[PDB]
């Protein structure tokens, strides 16, 4: 009927793939579309009636209704239902034809996904997706890996549908590596949202108890910090949320929002690819945990009743503090990349992957929740040497250090004394004092766990493993 | 051959102890290792004991009489898997087959249910205590069949640590299948947590205060003679008096500070996480360890970053009390929560561990044994479904009474520029569980206007979607 007239295809018609489709198609392509339930194809089909849309009920019509080498996406239910929706295309599919994963989906699957196929003659590319359903259909940021040479046939289409940055126009995509490094990629983004989203959070708190600041002064605070250095789109989020009234009574909305933070699911990943690797990552970690025990608000109102804590009145300098506390935000941000960057290297060396690290600090400036200034003076960091083990040696950072670690000493003995948590503050902190302390007391930790385990140790003048007969 | 009562595989510093441990209680102890020439050293140097020499697996199974009980101490994963799978054709219905090394709970759960129906009983069992705990009395946490627990409990209560104040061996049946490996994983972590706050505490009066090995090693003496009394402290004043064996100086000082780890702290900080538990301190701790593996980028990052170089001007007595408080309190953190995580890994896997039971086993044989473990048993005993230690009377005391010192020791360490991730985290933890309200809420709204996620309200019932455009 329309045999092999479409020169892309989506599968999964949820308004995601829906919007991907209508993404691809506005670019000037002819796009099959296919969903399990026929009806929610039907209705993408009727509603965009003068768009390039070859509507297909079964599987054999929409792999059939695809120029070769196919290239089809997939928008479906991560996990089984990738792999259930993988198994029913694949005995239709041709030597050569190109799978791409655009799901949300954990690595380690990509990764086996890929090696399967190959041996089917099947290129797969996983590519994380991010900027959610508006970013689906207007412009996403997208981390592919896979096979090169199947990317590169993708990569045209890609580059027209994606974010473009708005202080270049250059496209929000780039290949990330082979097999699974595009979902880890998009899996570490989503580990520094959690993490910045915690840092927010926190500020927020501080001015909030410890300063006594209405929301209408918060949100003034963030607007003028976003005009400098610390320019995001998170912080633009959290200042025009801070404006609305509740749609349901007095006051804010915000202040009507039970504070139990949401989901548990897919947030855990980086940091538990973090410990798999060996990898230091504190900050990200704090902020999953900050999630799991803003659940367990329950036991938190019993808590609050009958344990104690400071009940200090401020009486310092407002705006000096308000600064100070700015200075922590932007260098505990720097924390959290240097700690992201770092498990993205390590990442790099365990799956042979060579991640263009500074590239993915460039695809990332817009289409996705993170973007943000900032993300140049990363980019210029691994320009100057890509071999850049942590982000806190480059110049430009040490810097901000150097002038900025003052100050989050002072918010931290502030907020500490207060009473007010700040468990990424803290974090951040630690791992700067930790980062660039030459000598750590692991040594006693050594000769704790040779006395009762007989694990062995190094010594510091020589070279070999050593016991040492401690009774 | 059939002379031996029991059966260890691995010769090593754990099996061969356990080994002598089971000997020395009266029986007749079939030996047997891998490499034999390991077995042959702890057969030749100990022939006044009751040890049988085996060189092969088929030997050693023969050398045991049946119903045979055969408790294996070998590395951990494929090694273990392996020993396993070689023995189970050689052995017979009625046989008891004991996995006393760190297993990751999974392995145990699977195993279990593979030979649910095979005869062969199974036991997934940590074992505490270390190399002298091993041989002398280890703290034992075992999971498989209650069936399979009452045919070994009488000969673990032999080998057990006893509790010094009852008497009272220190193994219990934990739950089914994989539960005794899961607590002992627990235990491990909790051991972290402890072990990065002592060096923390250690790393803070010999940078901060100037303290010698001398002064440090005579203060930790004192602190475990109070409420810090526990194994950890004991075994730092220990470590801390010793001289170099191959130089001049302390040997705590040719240590490299580069912490090993395998794999029980990181198992429970995943654990952790799949549950939806917060365990801040036991996890810091783990990456505590990591970082210190990154020695060589450390050395080149102290020669490029800056941070103070202040001078402690301060009481050295008064603030050596203030880390003791804070200490005390921290280690508290670190129990509670991972009994936290015991509660919600409970529910998960349907395994009704013995909160209480678990604290009084740790009260010897014990690298955890912490002075505090019966007001851990006593809260248990008045709730039963106690969600947190901090809840009960005991630690709410000593926590409102602490809490000033933790604090001004967290801000003179900060403004020093001396790391404490695991203190930090013990305030922060503290101060996030008491708060009534987080700025979650603000989480949640970012989270609604991006993603349309939803959030519920804390006036009324439901779930609500703001229209933010
Ligand atoms: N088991 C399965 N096999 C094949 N496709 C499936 C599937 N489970 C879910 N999907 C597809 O994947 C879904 C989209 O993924 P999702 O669960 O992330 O969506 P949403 O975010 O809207 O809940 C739907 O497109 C679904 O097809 P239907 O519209 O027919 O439900
Ligand atoms: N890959 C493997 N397969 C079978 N057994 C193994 C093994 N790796 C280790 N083991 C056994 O399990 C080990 C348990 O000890 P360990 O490895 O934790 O400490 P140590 O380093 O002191 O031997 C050893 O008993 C070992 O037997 P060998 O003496 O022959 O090494
Ligand atoms: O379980 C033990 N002792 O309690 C073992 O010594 C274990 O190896 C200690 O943990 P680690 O080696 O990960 O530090
Ligand atoms: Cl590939
Ligand atoms: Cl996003």
């Amino acid at each position: 009927h329309h045999m092999a007239q479409a020169n892309f295809g989506v599968v999964g018609m949820a308004v995601m793939g829906k919007n991907l489709a209508l993404n691809v198609e506005s670019r000037g392509y002819t796009v099959a579309i296919y969903n399990r339930t026929t009806s929610k194809t039907e209705e993408v089909f009727k509603e965009h009636q003068d768009k390039n849309l070859v509507f297909t009920k079964t599987l054999e019509e929409f792999v059939g209704s695809l120029e070769k080498p196919r290239r089809i996406m997939l928008m479906v239910q991560a996990g089984a239902a990738t792999d259930a929706t993988i198994k029913s295309l694949l005995p239709l599919l041709d030597i050569g034809d190109i799978l791409i994963d655009g799901g949300n989906t954990h690595f380690p699957d990509t990764m086996r996904r890929n090696a399967e196929l190959a041996d089917s003659g099947i290129n797969f590319i996983g590519t994380g997706v991010s900027g959610g359903e508006k970013g689906a259909l207007l412009g996403p940021s997208m981390m592919p890996g896979g096979q090169k040479e199947a990317y590169d046939l993708v990569a045209p289409i890609f580059e027209q549908i994606a974010a473009k940055a708005p202080q270049d126009g250059k496209p929000c995509v780039a290949y990330m590596g082979a097999n699974g490094a595009g979902h880890y990629v998009k899996m570490v983004h989503n580990g520094i949202e959690y993490g910045d989203m915690q840092l927010i959070a926190e500020s927020y708190d501080l001015l909030k108890r410890i300063l006594g600041l209405s929301n209408a002064e918060i949100q003034a605070i963030f607007e003028e910090w976003n005009e400098g250095e610390l320019d995001s789109y998170l912080i633009e989020i959290t200042k025009e949320v801070l404006k609305r009234k509740d749609d349901e009574g007095e006051g804010y909305i915000v202040d009507k929002i039970l504070d139990k933070a949401g989901n548990k699911g897919t947030g855990k990943w980086t940091s538990e690819s973090a410990l798999d690797l060996g990898v230091p990552l504190p900050l990200i970690t704090e902020s999953v945990f900050a999630r799991y025990i803003s659940t367990y608000k329950d036991e938190r109102v019993k808590a609050s009743k009958v344990l104690s804590g400071p009940a200090l009145d401020f009486s310092g300098d407002k705006k000096e503090v308000i600064e100070k506390i700015r200075k922590a935000l932007y260098f505990s941000k720097i924390m959290s990349y240097a700690q992201g960057f770092a498990q993205l290297r390590k990442a790099s060396e365990e799956f042979d992957w060579d991640l263009p690290y500074g590239t993915i600090a460039q695809i990332w400036r817009a289409g996705c929740i993170i973007r943000a200034e900032f993300l140049q003076n990363i980019t210029d960091a691994f320009d100057k040497d890509s071999e850049l083990e942590n982000l806190l040696l480059d110049d430009y950072f040490v810097d901000i250090t150097k002038r900025y670690q003052e100050a989050v000493r002072d918010v931290v003995s502030l907020a500490v004394q207060a009473g007010t948590p700040i468990p990424t503050f803290t974090s951040a902190i630690s791992y700067y004092d930790s980062y660039r302390s030459e000598n750590l007391p692991a040594n006693l930790i050594q000769a704790q766990r040779d006395y009762f385990g007989a694990h062995t140790y190094e010594r510091t003048d020589k070279a070999g493993i050593f016991h040492y007969d401690w009774y």
